[PDB]
């Protein structure tokens, strides 16, 4: 499973789990703005903060 893991609008770049079957994506706001991280699993995240967790090859963009 290939899966994104750059931060927020950094340029796009993936990394090859190792052995994770979900890619994820979450993110929020602060005074700055919408912060996302990405990368392989499906963590349990603070109240609050939006979440995808996918399973298809760079599903997380």
């Amino acid at each position: 499973l290939e899966c994104h893991n750059q931060q927020s609008s950094q340029t796009p770049t993936t990394k090859t789990c190792s052995g994770e079957t979900n890619c994820y994506k979450k993110w929020w706001s602060d005074h700055r703005g919408t912060i996302i991280e990405r990368g392989c699993g499906c963590p349990k995240v603070k109240p609050g903060v939006n979440l995808n967790c996918c399973t298809t090859d760079r599903c997380n963009n």
